[PDB]
């Protein structure tokens, strides 16, 4: 199904984005990824509609406490 | 129970934030996390009241010696976190 | 043939990899991360398919993030690891 | 026992800070810690008075050859 | 045996430098080191003549796609270096 | 015994500094240390005279190919160092 991503500067903003994503819609948190330079990504999976709602909520909440670098929804991601 | 987080620029400010958190309330220091660009986070667990008091004290103390980037208290963290 | 796109940040890299796979008959080998936010996506296929994939991946990744470098190696040396 | 910390940009400035700390007062060098991004911390232990003297001397000496990012004395660290 | 080194800003320029080095002469790719701030080094070994040719080719090719920070050939590395 | 240190931006400049240090005087290469952000330190030990000569030569040679960030000679390091 669809993939939702939120990349923030700092771990705390990422945890807030992931918490908000799970509370907003029927999505499953796959995990976190850290590529250095403070860039932390939270990844969720679910139906396109749930993932779009999750990413929107996650971005809004994370922005309140930290910097959201990028966000993306891939409706039909290749394996 | 509740999760308390303080993210600082540099290790020394993080150690001060963690020391202040443990001294302020009945919370347990889970550990540290470092995501690069000098961003270091200290994490504690306990009842929401103890965690709120710990985070408040940790932020105030760490700010005196370094930069606090972010702080957060999650009363009931999601199972997936 | 090997196709490479290095970005600043993971999300731009995932977008570059998604665009590469959708543009031509190439296989995503994987990702590589050397820190400092530098993330590379690697694809394999015929030189024509890989050139088309890299072009499309760069164009789409640039719309959401910074593409640091891109490269097509038509015939990689065995020692390339 | 009090904890003395000096965080520098670079390892050489940190080694100079640690050498100066040990020569200034009756403190023991516990070790060095590195969190990446060139941030290196030297940690000493001893009585609060010895640790304050050590940190002051370590900062002054390290600044002559490199950048001191932060310094701290914790008179009674949590166990 | 001589040691050849090329340090680039980023992994992709480094891959290009290492690919070019192996294609240019009879050298063996030992591997790579990464020390942060995006600095990636590719290391080769062989006779001094093969290593000089490999490094020259690797630098020329890598520069076309990225930044080459430094390059070096050590004709007879010190015994203490051989540990790394 | 004296301690000699050279910290460079990049591994290659550090290897050149270490090679030059060993060739300049009767010093022993203890090893290398990397604290991130491209900062790499080469450490030698020997008599104060040999270490001063080694560091001088290492700095001059390393500067030709890269950036020397710092250099230091400690004539009498504390045992704890």
């Amino acid at each position: 199904d669809a993939l939702g991503l939120i990349e923030t500067k700092g771990l705390v903003a990422c945890i807030e984005a992931a918490d908000a994503m799970c509370d907003a819609a029927n999505v499953e948190l796959i995990g976190y990824e850290n590529v250095g330079s403070g860039l932390v990504t939270a990844m969720v999976k679910g139906d396109v509609g749930a993932v779009k709602a999750a990413v929107d909520s996650g971005v809004e909440s994370a922005q309140r406490i930290g910097e959201v670098v990028t966000s993306l929804v891939i409706a039909r991601p290749h394996n």
